[PDB]
């Protein structure tokens, strides 16, 4: 439970978003989403393993940055990930799209109530 | 042993040069050299959180730029702590700095080996 079981839940989100990117990149095949998605996908593959490694670094100073970068790439994400959702025109990925950001918004609002105090 | 020992040990180095550094903080007391070094730490700790988790990644097409940019930070390492070896008048954080050198030396060959392939 507590934070540990919100870390776990978010990590168990980013494996999917992976997962389902890789996918939509496939079936989209344009140069401007797959340059984004390529950095979104990158960006989410280093969260997992920050926060799989977190507990190393809870009294080092270190911490500080480690969720500030987290969390200003979830904050582009969202971004980028609407901007994508509204370029396109195909529902179901647009939909696929809708979910994911959603995922990344509770991140944001997890992660900056955990860095409040940290 | 084989590659899964070669980054066991490329971590515990690591892991090891985050706390030294950190002492070498404390003693410089030195804000100019203290921001490179920061910067230096923030690294080490996302390498060492990729190693630990880089078997998700071996079949993804994230794993060339996972290994490109820890091989680019340890090269930046290197030129940045040789800076401040030469700089520094203090003989004992000297040798500190080139044992630090010399298995950041030591991760790129290893690493680049790995990269090769993948
Ligand atoms: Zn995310
Ligand atoms: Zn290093």
């Amino acid at each position: 439970g507590g934070i540990e079981e919100l870390l776990r839940k978010i990590i168990e989100d980013e494996v999917r978003h992976i997962a389902e990117l890789e996918d939509i990149e496939k079936w989209l095949k344009d140069p401007v989403i797959e340059e984004l998605l390529r950095k979104i996908i990158e960006d989410e593959v280093r969260h997992i393993a920050e926060l799989e490694d977190i507990e190393k670094w809870l009294k080092d100073p270190v911490i500080e940055e480690l969720l500030r970068k987290i969390i200003e790439d979830e904050v582009r994400h969202i971004a980028e990930l609407e901007d994508i959702e509204k370029w396109l025109k195909d529902p179901v990925i647009e939909e696929l799209l809708r979910k994911i950001i959603e995922d990344e918004v509770r991140h944001i609002a997890e992660l900056e109530d955990i860095e409040k105090w940290l």
